[PDB]
């Protein structure tokens, strides 16, 4: 009845208009499961693997024909029959079948989209919502969202050294509130960044990317769009920063230099603006630097790890005991399955840190992100600016939840910080 | 058993994040249909009108709370218990509920939300997917896209007069082909733009605005853009348009960037020397909404070989439709789901284009949603043309990704409309 009858793949396009994988996963029962797997960077390096073509007469070899012929051949052959409602026994059978450990011969992509939608397939076979089978009794935290407003540096014409500048609706009742709050924002932000020199277009995200004469500016254009949207900062709205420092030395502030130097900087923008989170706020592999921006500040603000965890539970344990950070971003694809991903979240989780699910560049109409935060009760996501369906479709998926949920659904607000 | 049993509304986000009606329509076999509402109006009208709260504290008085009470009570009350296997029945029961000929009282956004979401509901009831369920057994032609891929205009901080610039991949064996040479020739303008200057930008549809000189350069940019990529104009890639010339119409029409004004005859002019000079297919209100004599004549020069589509003109309005199809007006007509209501009244504006020889062109809405219904509605109709957007923002390639299903669901049954979607 959950025993699987048929795995099918194809190629469809991301948010971006490029090729991506989706998997439909068939069980006896009839009932099927299907999944669309993102794609962002950098690698190769040494998160899990997806197979690309290469093919450069076709999609100028961002093609996934080949992911698609490992579901379709190879990982069909050997899952079909196996009972899906056992995900921690089918993802070690994609793990076993791939045998090496990035996933490099089937593909992150091949493996990620059966994991997830076996567990689509199963959850719709007991007649359960993806949160409550993936969460059990429990799942009811709605997270408070990471909303991008405003970009920075290369896409690009060029901004503050920064890269990211998000909202976080803590104050709110609910998560259908902080939403309103912070679509309101991101609309008021246009009537103040608008019809001075700049357009509305938007990036991969939803968010903007104008022209800033000072790295202190983006931050007093935010603080004024939550008092004239009618908003008190700290104390409803917050903030939250993804520098991602691995890129860059803020060229140009005039201070270029140093991973000491950079530390006290971060410090002073918390003590005047209402910064609540910090993201990659060192560089991939700055393991010195990270340990005394901890020490500084990590009991009054969040330090997320993204591109200096990338995912894996070997370095999230080293910096769990070298006090590295306090918070990880969680990318489904970086670790390539669902079990995986569900073993990240606990090891941070159970070590005192926050899991903040993430979406990446080349999304999808898939909502998987928006029912693995409840299921978890991780208390946050980050899954984009509220301005394109990629992004939009999560908040949604959040809203239809929340609604499901109803006298059980808890918003997690200020509770979501482990300050 | 396809008797409703629940009919449910919330208030969801649309793809410009502006709030938008979601219905479930919940049968007595136990079937959940699902459809979230396209934006949408509230360019009075002559069309069908959508309910906005007016309250001002909350999403700047965009809000759709009192269309979402108009089905969790008014609609609910009066559908539980009626079939929704009974499309035409259940539409003119949400058309006379309402009692209004512009769908005003119970809202356009509420009486479209219900009319889908049941017949997705009855879809699923009888396990068939809804291509199949609204267009019968010969329900099997995937559309030829109109790719948007370079915006003007209102969108235009200066540059440029028109508004929209397409590509249609009418040579391609399969959507499943025809799509990835619209995406390879996007990216490859996308390399053309940034290698002259300007930056990767997307407006809602996800199509590039840049500021531009010339009236000719926005052609000429896609022409390079098509070539660099491997295209051939004319036999594999053609060029589709929509100036949208009601934006610019005392008058006779104002061209900002080309410094002239002239006749609504001068004008036709202007679009019979343009398209001798590039490979254009179609043309998309080529002049202003009630220019009735122009369109009229428009079609006399023109409409033998190039596709006259009425949008702002014809406002999927019956009425206004039988007038142009009788005075000879246009040969094609935008349908706009929303515009209109229902789904019944959508069927009947595509039939009445299709017999009568217009070709009838599927179209999305600037605040779309994950929502695809209009990728299962070209199908079902074999209508041969969608207009969905650049390849880009996932509001688009959802619908994208839709049709691929549909075209592998189909397997030999399936044709690309090609050449064959044309009168030309
Ligand atoms: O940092 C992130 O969360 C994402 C942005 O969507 O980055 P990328 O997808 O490029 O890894
Ligand atoms: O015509 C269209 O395709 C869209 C995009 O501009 O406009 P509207 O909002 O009128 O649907
Ligand atoms: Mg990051
Ligand atoms: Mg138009």
């Amino acid at each position: 009845s959950t025993l699987i009858e048929a795995i099918v793949a194809r190629e469809v396009l991301d948010s971006r208009g490029n090729p991506t994988i989706e998997v439909d996963v068939r069980l006896e029962s009839g009932d099927v499961g299907r999944a669309i797997v993102p794609s962002g960077a950098s690698t190769g390096a040494h998160e899990a693997l997806e197979l690309r073509d290469g093919d450069k007469s076709r999609y100028n070899g961002k093609g996934v024909l080949k992911a698609v012929q490992a579901v379709n051949e190879d990982i069909a052959e050997a899952l079909i029959g196996f009972d899906a409602a056992d995900q921690i026994a089918l993802d070690q059978e994609l793990i076993a079948l791939d045998g090496t450990p990035n996933k490099s011969k089937l593909g992150a992509n091949a493996i990620l989209g059966v994991s997830l939608a076996a567990a689509k397939a199963a959850a719709a076979a007991f007649g359960l919502p993806l949160y409550r089978y993936l969460g059990g009794v429990y799942a009811h935290v709605l997270p408070v969202p990471m909303m991008n407003i405003m970009n920075g540096g290369q896409h690009a014409t060029n901004s503050t050294d920064f890269q990211e500048f998000m909202i976080m609706p803590v104050g709110a009742e609910s998560f259908r509130e902080g939403l309103r709050w912070g679509a309101e924002i991101y609309h008021m932000l246009k009537k103040v960044i608008h019809d001075r020199g700049f357009s509305t277009t938007v990036g991969d995200e939803g968010g903007f990317a104008p022209s800033l004469p000072t790295n202190d500016a983006p931050l007093q254009l935010i603080m004024e769009a939550i008092e004239k949207a009618g908003y008190r900062p700290g104390e409803q709205i917050v903030i939250a920063l993804d520098p991602a420092t691995t890129e860059i030395h803020l060229k140009r502030e005039g201070r270029s230099l140093s991973s000491a130097e950079m530390v006290d900087y971060w410090v002073d923008l918390v003590n005047r603006y209402p910064i609540i989170s910090l993201e990659d706020g060192l560089a991939e592999d700055d393991w010195e630097g990270w340990a005394l921006l901890r020490a500084k500040l990590g009991d009054r603000v969040q330090l997320v790890g993204d591109d200096f965890l990338v995912t894996n539970v070997q370095r999230l344990q080293r910096a769990i005991e070298a006090k590295a950070a306090n918070s990880i971003l969680i990318k489904l694809n970086q670790i390539g399955s669902l079990t995986e991903t569900l073993s990240a979240i606990q090891l941070a989780q159970r070590s005192g840190w926050t899991a903040v699910v993430s979406h990446r560049s080349g999304e999808s109409e898939d909502v998987t992100i928006a029912d693995l935060v409840v299921a978890t009760n991780a208390g946050q996501i980050k899954t984009g600016a509220p301005a394109r369906t990629d992004r939009i479709a999560k908040y949604n998926q959040l809203l239809r939840i929340e609604e499901e949920l109803g006298s059980a659904a808890r918003y997690a607000g200020r509770s979501a910080f482990k300050v």
